[PDB]
C-alpha cells in the first residue's frame, strides 16, 4: 500500500472547457490525467489526485461513480474518494505483471454551488503530487424569473447520453413570496422538438421543502439541514402527454418558503431533438388572481460541445384559462 504519487513519471495535468461553465445547462469541465507507472508498483499501491472543493466530480450527486481507470480491457486501478475530496486510486494486480505502462483519465467535473456562491469567476486547480494544472473560469448562474407572486428557477443540472437520462431542479418560490394553493407542471418547450419523455415510467418526481428564502443561496445551494424530504405530501401526476403535475396541497394551503423539485427523466433516443423543457408555477394571490410563471430549459443532447449556447430562462405563459386549471400546453 505504498502512496507512489511521487514515482508516476511523465505527469500530464490539465483541465478543458470554454471561457464559461453554465452549471444549470449541464456544464461541466474535463479533468484530464496521464502519467507512466514505474515497474516497481506492485498490487496495492496507490496514488492520489487532489481535487478542488469548487468541483463535484463525475456528476452533481453524492453517488456519482469515480471510473476506473484502464489498460487495455484490464482495470488498471480503483478509485474512491477520501474525506478530503480527494481521489485516491489503488492499483490492481495488472502491474504485478506489465511492464511500462501509460495510463490516461478523463473525469467530467461539475460546479459545486456549495463554494462557488454567485456568478462570478473561479480559479480551479487540480493535481498529482507536484504537477498541477489551473484555470480559471467565469460560472454563470441566472437570477430567477418572478411575476407577481409566483418566482421559479428551473435547471438541467446533468444529462447521460449513453443511458438517455437527464436530472433537472426546479426551484419552486426562491423569492419566498405567499402563494396560495401552488402547482407546478413541467412541459416539453412548445412548438420545439425536444426529445424528453416525461411520465410515470420515465419520470421520477422527489420535492422537498425549505426552511426560509434566506437558506438558498444565489447559486442556489441549500445546506441538507435547512431543507426536508416532503413528497408523501404532495399530488404527483402526470394528466396530459409529455406533461407532470405537483400539487403542494399543504396544510394551510399556502406556502411561504421555497420548494426544491428534484426530477430524474428520461430522453427519446430516436429523436432528432434537443432537451427542451419548459416548467410553469401557478398559484394564486390575496386576492384570488389565478396566474402563472414559467422558466425554460434547454440543451443540446449531442454531448460533443461541453455547454453553451442552449436556453436557461424565464418565460411568461398565456394565462390560465380557467381558475385553479393547468394549461396542457403552456404556450407563448
Ligand atoms: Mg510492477
Ligand atoms: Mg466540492
Ligand atoms: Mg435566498
Amino acid at each position: 500500500g505504498t502512496d507512489i504519487t511521487n514515482q508516476l513519471t511523465n505527469v500530464t495535468v490539465g483541465i478543458d472547457s470554454g471561457t464559461t461553465v453554465y452549471p444549470h445547462q449541464a456544464g461541466y469541465v474535463k479533468l484530464n490525467y496521464g502519467f507512466s507507472v514505474p515497474n516497481s508498483a506492485v498490487k496495492g499501491d496507490t496514488f492520489k489526485i487532489t481535487v478542488p472543493k469548487e468541483l463535484n466530480l463525475n456528476g452533481v450527486t453524492s453517488t456519482a461513480k469515480v471510473p476506473p481507470i484502464m489498460a487495455g480491457d484490464q482495470v488498471l486501478a480503483n478509485g474512491v474518494i477520501d474525506s478530503d475530496g480527494n481521489v485516491i486510486y489503488t492499483f490492481t494486480d495488472y502491474v504485478n505483471t506489465k511492464d511500462d505502462v501509460k495510463a490516461t483519465l478523463t473525469m467530467p467535473a461539475y460546479i459545486d454551488p456549495e463554494n462557488v456562491k454567485k456568478t462570478g469567476n473561479v480559479t480551479l486547480a487540480t493535481g498529482i503530487g507536484s504537477t498541477t494544472a489551473n484555470k480559471t473560469v467565469l460560472v454563470d448562474y441566472e437570477k430567477y424569473g418572478k411575476f407577481y407572486n409566483l418566482s421559479i428557477k428551473g435547471t438541467i443540472d446533468q444529462i447521460d447520453k449513453t443511458n438517455n437520462t437527464y436530472r433537472q431542479t426546479i426551484y419552486v418560490n426562491p423569492s419566498g413570496d405567499n402563494v396560495i394553493a401552488p402547482v407546478l407542471t413541467g412541459n416539453l418547450k412548445p412548438n420545439t422538438d425536444s426529445n424528453a419523455l416525461i411520465d410515470q415510467q420515465n419520470t421520477s418526481i422527489k420535492v422537498y421543502k425549505v426552511d426560509n428564502a434566506a437558506d438558498l443561496s444565489e447559486s442556489y445551494f441549500v445546506n441538507p439541514e435547512n431543507f426536508e424530504d416532503v413528497t408523501n405530501s404532495v399530488n404527483i401526476t402526470f394528466p396530459n402527454p409529455n406533461q407532470y403535475k405537483v400539487e403542494f396541497n399543504t396544510p394551510d394551503d399556502q406556502i411561504t418558503t421555497p420548494y426544491i423539485v428534484v426530477v430524474n427523466g428520461h430522453i427519446d433516443p430516436n429523436s432528432k431533438g434537443d432537451l427542451a423543457l419548459r416548467s410553469t408555477l401557478y398559484g394564486y394571490n390575496s386576492n384570488i388572481i389565478w396566474r402563472s410563471m414559467s422558466w425554460d430549459n434547454e440543451v443540446a443532447f449531442n454531448n460533443g460541445s461541453g455547454s453553451g449556447d442552449g436556453i436557461d430562462k424565464p418565460v411568461v405563459p398565456e394565462q390560465p384559462d380557467e381558475p385553479g386549471e393547468i394549461e396542457p400546453i403552456p404556450e407563448k
